């Protein structure tokens, strides 16, 4: 294997994993890709040690293949996807970009709705956080183009795929997961939110994702997800 190690944004004892989904995709894919790597956590209270190095453009995460430093988000999924490739390693890209672009949206809203001032504002915002898991839903349930059901063959009527893309783990996976269990954490936290019960597509992925140790393993404790929303989630009225 090569040498490879992660470095990621650390919690708030400075040494715990922090809350950065994109630090936590980064660890997801070279879970995925089964080959050997370390973690490293970067306090960001204490930039001037830190930050070693450097390159001041150089923050987490970012990381060091075979001495060569790699930065900005998604030019580090991409190079991992490239350099960690078949057949040595598993090829991870998802078949279908809407396996990317429902993740975004639905997080996008999330993040209006938690960051809105106005109680009053509240049912507008939530609506709108509900249309997109809705999205969510009705993509997790309707069969992909390719998709061939274990018991009932090709063109199924209603989907049962473990995830996005298919029965693996995709880049796809990678993205929306940690930000999925954002906004259960924080949503729940100041909004009292939960995912609907009826959504039962999106229910069925998060069951399938919470049962693989390479999402659950990756996440930041609770407590640092509500604290990244602590002062931003307070409302007027």
């Amino acid at each position: 294997d090569p040498e490879i190690e992660l470095f990621v944004k650390a919690g708030s004892d400075g040494e715990s994993i922090g809350n950065c989904p994109f630090c936590q995709r980064l660890f997801m894919i070279l879970w995925l890709k089964g080959v050997k790597f370390n973690v490293t956590t970067v306090d960001m209270t204490r930039k001037p040690e830190e930050l070693k190095d450097l390159a001041p453009g150089t923050n987490p995460p970012f990381l060091v293949y075979n001495k060569e430093l790699k930065t900005d988000f998604i030019k580090i999924e991409e190079f991992l996807e490239q350099t960690l490739a078949p057949p040595r390693y598993p090829h991870l890209s998802p078949k279908y970009k809407e396996s990317f672009d429902v993740g975004c949206n639905l997080f996008a809203k999330f993040s209006a709705y938690i960051k809105n001032t106005q109680k009053e504002a509240n049912k507008n915002f939530e609506k709108s956080l509900l249309k997109e898991f809705k999205r969510l839903d009705d993509y997790l349930n309707t069969p992909l183009l390719d998709e061939i059901d274990p018991d009932s063959a090709e063109e199924p009527p209603v989907s049962r795929r473990l995830f996005l893309d298919g029965d693996q783990l995709t880049l796809a996976d990678c993205s929306l997961l940690p930000k999925l269990n954002i906004i259960k954490v924080a949503a729940k936290k100041y909004r009292d939110f939960d995912i609907p019960a009826e959504f039962s597509g999106v229910w069925r992925y998060l069951h399938n994702a919470y049962a693989r140790e390479e999402f659950t393993h990756t996440c930041p404790e609770d407590k640092e997800i509500e604290n990244t929303y602590a002062n931003v989630a307070k409302q007027k009225s």
